[PDB]
């Protein structure tokens, strides 16, 4: 069965487990506020699937999923999620 290996379009419905940015940084967890404080709180929009530190696209960015990063000097970065054929 399908296991979230790719995203449809820009990934508003992506629910896979990639947790590293394009440059290879580990993502910050959505339920954490350090190193970056933010307002993408999982409980505020459960259907946005903001789980663990997985790359997601909760602001409908046309470039696709991203995460806050664990680098204290890089707030966020896109991830490399392949688009489904
Ligand atoms: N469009 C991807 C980055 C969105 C970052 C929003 C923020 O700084 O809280």
């Amino acid at each position: 069965e399908f296991s979230e290996e790719c995203m449809h379009g820009s990934g508003e419905n992506y629910d896979g487990k990639i947790s590293k940015t394009m440059s290879g940084l580990e993502c910050q967890a959505w339920d954490s506020q350090s190193p970056h404080a933010h307002g993408y709180i999982p409980s505020k929009f459960p259907n946005k699937n903001l789980k663990k530190n997985y790359c997601r696209n909760p602001d409908n960015d046309p470039q696709g999923p991203w995460c806050f990063t664990t680098d204290p000097n890089k707030r966020w970065e896109y991830c490399d999620i392949p688009r489904c054929a």
